[PDB]
């Protein structure tokens, strides 16, 4: 179980290259004709991505490189040889909703995740060569402008990654043990909508007074120790002074980041500062000891109910894998 | 050295079952695991990819002092082996939220940095320990029966080497 049948996949993932040329030049000898077989192929696809998958942590930490001044580069070797995969990608997504029906292409929710990663992978060529084309020269990097291409043209870059690299869930029907836990989790996620609405109106309606009591009292960046306004500064000031701040304040206050300093205003003023840290009081007893106490007793009970016929939905999923190969 | 007297629990009548009911909540933890480690691999390279423009060096902080654990933490997401380590301790809530502003006046990569760094809270601290406990309530309430059955065998097993 654990060493022959582990030993021989592992020895025919590394054929891929080979096997495909060899179906390419002859398709009836006796080297093609061998990967026309439901497992192979699951094998070849499963080991062509791998090496996709390996070939961007060397472009994250850079293995060898140029001095960054230059407003755009040249690509490196490294990104020469990532096109033909991604236009690999586009061409069979393109090509699969052909032979199929269009109702039919929309009803799966992993195709949602294929457009997104192609469109952030597409906006990327065209952010580089408009920057490649206009700028020219050199200059240090502290002097650049927020909305510079080259600083827009990583982001999505940095982002994509994260949405291609937790695709490999999809692969987990296709073994006894991580099967049935994906079909235990996947009715979880039908308990904290509600959840989510009743929280949503809880906030909101709190988002409110807050900002409309402090609103008297906002000061400037420059009359503020080492012109930091705002959270994230090394000593927090002015977070209730707009709506966009005040949604930003109690989000993270959840779990624990938020310190108690924050509600003494200048001015002397006593009265408002009593009213506004029992505004900050009570919204912390509603959800933190009255909220979170129900979902625990309610996911409890729906995950004793699905427990039974749990091998009928794996084996159907499994067998709906088979047949597309 | 010293963990090694609880090895014999099993002789006595009031701590003999509860090691054979310790001993099945170890087979619950694996796949959980497996997942968390999936999850935190997937986010340890964005962030990690984001920031290593930024890297300053020793000499020029105070106090000659470089990373997290010092008394004013700084360079948090600067190279591979830091990011696996920032990321571990904020689950008991020892990191703080300034770490996060970048210095040069940039504004936009700061949102996107904030933004990546509170989405991954969510996904760990309130779905997944949420299952744990909903699981283990499970696995307790079978294995409390034929408990004196697996430990007399136990300490039969025991009595037989002397
Ligand atoms: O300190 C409190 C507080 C409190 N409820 C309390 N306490 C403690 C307390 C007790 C007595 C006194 Cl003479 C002063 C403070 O205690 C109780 C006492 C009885 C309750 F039944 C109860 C909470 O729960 C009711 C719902 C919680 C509302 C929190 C408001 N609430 C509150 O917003 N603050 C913040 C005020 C900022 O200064
Ligand atoms: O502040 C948030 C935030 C948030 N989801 C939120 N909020 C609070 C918020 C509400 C409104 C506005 Cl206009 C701005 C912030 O609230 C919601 C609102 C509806 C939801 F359905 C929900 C979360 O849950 C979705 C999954 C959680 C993703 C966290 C992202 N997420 C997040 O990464 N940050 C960090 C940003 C750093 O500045
Ligand atoms: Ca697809």
């Amino acid at each position: 179980h654990w060493v022959v049948k582990l030993l021989t996949c592992m020895t025919i993932g590394f054929l891929f290259p080979m096997l495909s040329i060899a179906y390419l030049i002859s398709p009836r000898s006796n080297l093609g004709l061998f990967i026309k077989k439901p497992f192979i192929k699951f094998i070849c696809h499963t080991a062509s991505y791998l090496t996709f998958l390996f070939m961007l942590l060397l472009a994250s930490q850079h293995i060898v490189r140029t001095d960054l001044h230059v407003q755009g580069p040249p690509p490196t070797v490294v990104e020469w040889m990532i096109l033909p995969w991604v236009l690999g990608f586009i061409w069979g997504e393109i090509k699969e909703m052909w032979d199929g029906g269009f109702t039919e292409y929309i009803h799966d929710w992993w195709n949602l995740m294929d457009f997104a990663m192609n469109s952030l992978y597409l906006a990327t060529i065209s952010l580089k060569i408009v920057a490649y084309v206009k700028y020219n020269g050199s200059r240090p990097r502290e002097e650049w402008e927020m909305w510079h291409p080259t600083l827009i043209a990583e982001a999505l870059f940095a982002i994509s990654n994260i949405l291609s690299s937790l695709r490999l869930i999809s692969l987990f029907t296709a073994n006894s043990h991580l099967g049935p836990l994906q079909i235990s989790l996947g009715r979880m996620l039908l308990d904290i909508l509600k959840f989510l609405f009743i929280y949503c109106l809880v906030l909101l309606a709190f988002a409110n007074g807050l900002n409309q009591l402090y609103f008297y009292y906002e000061t400037r960046a420059i009359d503020e120790p080492n012109n930091c306004k705002g959270i994230r500064c090394e000593k927090q000031n002015n977070a209730f002074s707009t709506l966009f701040e005040t949604l930003q304040s109690l989000f993270w206050s959840v779990f624990g980041l938020l310190n108690l300093y924050v509600t003494n205003v200048k001015a002397r003023h006593e009265f408002t500062e009593f009213v506004g840290a029992t505004m900050f009081g009570t919204y912390n007893v509603i959800s933190l000891v009255v909220l979170l106490n129900m979902l625990i007793a309610m996911m409890n009970n729906s995950y004793q109910l699905i427990a039974d016929h749990a091998d009928i939905e794996w084996k159907f999923a499994r067998t709906k894998l088979w047949m597309s190969y």
